[PDB]
């Protein structure tokens, strides 16, 4: 009979699709919990096993300046907003796995790209050729599960168990970025020639990938001093890789390369184009109750034409 519940301004806040989780790491737990609680059932997890888990999850990202335990959450937060906006759309088992898949998807995160990975001859490299770091966050999740009292799945049959890790495994791989183009072209072909089938096992892998790069890009959608402030720490990690680049004797792309820091507005704008507007756009047609992520990004994208036009 115990619940979670949160001080009435952040209370109505999460509801929305760009709320800030804060700065105060030690309600972040809390802040998870309620929302399985309100998108899967209090009966989904035993709650001493669900907190074992979160805790074990946290010690598992690392004090990096982006890719750390607060944007684990932050993207869970966006998964609970469309999960909410389209209550009927998912399965149970769909609900459980993926605030789960969110939480894990970067999981042990080092701050760098696949990339970097490949061209140090890092030895994750040679064990996953593709997909690097994320069949890694995969492989870490499953680790977690498997610590004793940490199995917060024990009540699924061994079948279902079996159907929600592959949610999570897809979920979690589909956060690889270079696989997003291709995803997304196919889900704009699909839904235009009107061949889209909910109950296409396929079609639904496809949609669940389209949400965890919408979920996992959100920074786009929050309000411009959260958006602006998220991307000082996106370049800090891009930056520190384009250093290690010049340490192997590699120029990096101009993205990863601080002397170039002068162009973060076009790149920003080339970003809103080429990935985040055509990512929320798509998914906005499938699913029309997340169109407040596409007008936030929309919104983020004019801001950034305002800092090109020197208007700030
Ligand atoms: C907001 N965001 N969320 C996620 C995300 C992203 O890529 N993830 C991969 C891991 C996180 C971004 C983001 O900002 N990406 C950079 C966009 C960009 N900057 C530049 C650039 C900058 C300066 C000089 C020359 C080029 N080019 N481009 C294309
Ligand atoms: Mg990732
Ligand atoms: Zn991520």
């Amino acid at each position: 009979l115990m619940q979670f519940t949160l001080p009435v301004r952040l209370c109505k806040e999460i509801e929305l699709f760009h709320f800030d989780i804060g700065p105060f790491e030690n309600m972040w737990p809390g802040i998870f919990v309620y929302m399985v609680h309100r998108s899967c059932g209090t009966s989904c997890f035993e709650l001493e096993k669900l907190c074992r888990f979160i805790m074990s999850v946290k010690k598992n990202y690392r004090r990096v300046p982006y890719h750390n335990w607060k944007h684990a959450v932050t993207v869970a937060h966006c998964m609970y907003a469309i999960l909410q906006n389209n209550h009927t759309l998912f399965t149970d088992l769909e609900r459980k796995g993926l605030l789960i898949a969110c939480l894990c998807h970067d999981l042990d995160h080092r701050g760098f790209s696949n990339s970097y990975l490949q061209k140090f001859d890092h030895p994750l490299a040679a064990l996953y050729s593709t997909s690097t770091m994320e069949q890694h966050h995969f492989s870490q999740t499953v680790s977690i599960l498997q610590l004793e009292g940490h199995n917060i799945f024990s009540t699924l049959s061994s079948s279902e168990y079996e159907q929600v890790l592959e949610i999570i495994r897809k979920a979690i791989i589909a956060t690889d970025l270079a696989l997003y183009f291709g995803n997304r072209k196919q889900l704009e072909e699909m839904y235009q020639t009107g061949s889209l089938n909910l109950n296409n096992q396929s079609h639904r892998d496809r949609v669940i990938g389209l949400m965890m790069t919408a979920c996992d890009l959100c920074s786009v959608t929050k309000l411009w001093p959260v958006t602006k402030l998220t991307a000082n720490d996106i370049y800090a990690e891009f930056w520190a890789e384009g250093d290690e680049m010049k340490k192997l004797g590699i120029q990096p792309i101009p993205m990863m390369d601080r002397d170039k820091k002068d162009e973060v507005p076009q790149g920003q704008l080339g970003f809103y184009n080429a990935v985040a507007i055509p990512c929320y756009t798509t998914l906005t047609q499938i699913l029309p109750p997340t169109e407040p992520l596409l007008k936030a990004c929309r919104d983020n994208l004019s801001q950034w034409e305002k800092v090109i036009r020197g208007e700030e």
